[PDB]
Parts: structure tokens; C-alpha cells; sequence
């Protein structure tokens, strides 16, 4: 299995790639972010494992940063795998109320801090967490960095196919995808969970794949 990797994408914006074997899909590549505000670091999604999460936290602790927060974009393992470990290490975890509700019904450890607002400023003028509506899951969020104009689309951005449909809402995805396109047209870069960083066009490609998926449904 490939080692956790961390790459600077921009001043104050890092991508973290982690890997795990999932039945059927094989070795899954999961991209997350780390955002720096002054001396504070914020985790956008955790690696699959407490181990990789520990490795990620130590990387920024070693460089003089303090982890002031972590946001999970939805309730599946590839966003929440490290939450239990982060809690034990006194690092504040965030998730939407919907995400925390789904984690509870799944018997999984919940984030410590939750929020219900469609648009939540995790850090004023720096990290916005946005709920476009159901798609990949009922609770999937995206994260917007207005300074860099980077959108983290998580498992919601699916330009070449929708992937795991287990908890997907095919009827809502296209509406949610078009809502995303409406709000973040000004996006310079779109970082997704499982595909290469692209431009704003990746929001339109997701809409096309959602529409296609919905059609096969009927
Ligand atoms: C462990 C969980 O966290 C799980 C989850 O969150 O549900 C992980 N997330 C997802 C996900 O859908 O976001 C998957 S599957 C992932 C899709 N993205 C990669 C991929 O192979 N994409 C792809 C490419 C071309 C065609 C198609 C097609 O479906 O036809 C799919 C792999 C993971 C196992
Ligand atoms: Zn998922
Ligand atoms: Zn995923």
C-alpha cells in the first residue's frame, strides 16, 4: 500500500493523499486538504486510518503549527477514519448535524462540534463549509477557501463516474450539483476525493454524470 503523501498546492494549502484497500474498488486514493491560518492548521477530511491521521498531524505540529480543527465532508470512512483518534488527542472535530446523526446510526464515533447552517464559516473569511444538498450521500459537504479560490468537493465531485452508490441520492444529486455550480463559478481549482485537481469545469462534469446516473435509475 502506498505511503501517506503531503504536497503543498499553494501558500497555506496542502493536499494529503492516503490509500486503503476496499473490497471491489481495490486500492482507493483519498485526497484531503490542510489549510493554514497564521500558526493554526485545519484538516479538511482525515486519512482512512488513525495511523495516517497521526502522521498527518505530526507533519504540521513538527513545522510549528497547532491543529485548531478538523472538518469531515461526509460520514463515510474516507472523511471520518481519524475522528476517534483526533478526539483522544484533544483536537476539535467538526461535522454537520446530519453527518453526526449518520455516524451515530452507523455505531461510529461522532465529531465533538456540529452545525446545522447551510453555509458555516469554520474560520471567518478563510474556510467556508457549504451543504449543496444530497448527492453522494445525504450529508455531503464541500469546503471553500475564498483567498485561494479553491473548492474541496470531497466524494461529491465525480467527473468520470459516481462511484459507490450505497448511500447516494440519485434524484437530488443533479439539483445539488447545479447549486454548487451556481455558488462557486469563480473557483480556480476543484479538489475532489478520488480524482486529479481540475478547474471549475469539474462541477459541470459532476452534473453531467449525476444526470446520467439518474436516467439509468428509471
Ligand atoms: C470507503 C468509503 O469512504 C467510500 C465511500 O465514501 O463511499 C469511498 N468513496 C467512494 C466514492 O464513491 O466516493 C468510493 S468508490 C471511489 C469512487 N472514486 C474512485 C473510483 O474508482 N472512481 C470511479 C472512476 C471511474 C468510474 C467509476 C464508476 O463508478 O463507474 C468510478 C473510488 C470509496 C471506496
Ligand atoms: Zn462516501
Ligand atoms: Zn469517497
Amino acid at each position: 500500500l502506498p505511503d501517506l503523501k503531503i504536497e503543498k498546492l499553494e501558500e497555506g494549502v496542502f493536499v494529503h493523499t492516503s490509500f486503503e484497500e476496499v473490497n471491489g474498488w481495490g486500492v482507493v486514493t483519498k485526497h484531503g486538504l490542510v489549510v493554514l491560518v497564521n500558526t493554526d492548521a485545519y484538516l479538511i477530511d482525515t486519512p482512512f486510518t488513525a495511523t495516517d491521521t497521526e502522521k498527518l498531524v505530526n507533519w504540521f505540529v513538527e513545522r510549528g503549527y497547532e491543529i485548531k480543527g478538523t472538518i469531515s465532508s461526509h460520514f463515510h470512512s474516507d472523511s471520518t477514519g481519524g475522528i476517534e483518534w483526533l478526539n483522544s488527542q484533544s483536537i476539535p472535530t467538526y461535522a454537520s448535524e446530519l453527518t453526526n446523526e449518520l455516524l451515530k446510526k452507523s455505531g461510529k464515533v461522532q465529531a465533538k462540534y456540529s452545525f446545522s447552517e447551510v453555509s458555516y464559516w469554520l474560520v471567518k473569511n478563510k474556510i467556508e463549509v457549504f451543504y449543496p444538498g444530497p448527492g453522494h450521500t445525504q450529508d455531503n459537504l464541500v469546503v471553500w477557501l475564498p483567498e485561494s479560490k479553491i473548492l474541496f468537493g470531497g466524494c461529491f465531485i465525480k467527473p468520470h463516474g459516481l462511484g459507490n452508490l450505497g448511500d447516494a441520492n440519485l434524484e437530488a444529486w443533479p439539483k445539488s450539483a447545479k447549486i454548487l455550480m451556481s455558488k462557486y463559478g469563480k473557483a480556480k481549482l476543484v479538489v475532489s476525493s478520488h480524482s486529479e485537481k481540475g478547474d471549475a469545469s469539474l462541477m459541470k462534469r459532476t452534473w453531467e454524470q449525476a444526470l446520467k446516473g439518474l436516467k439509468e435509475s428509471k
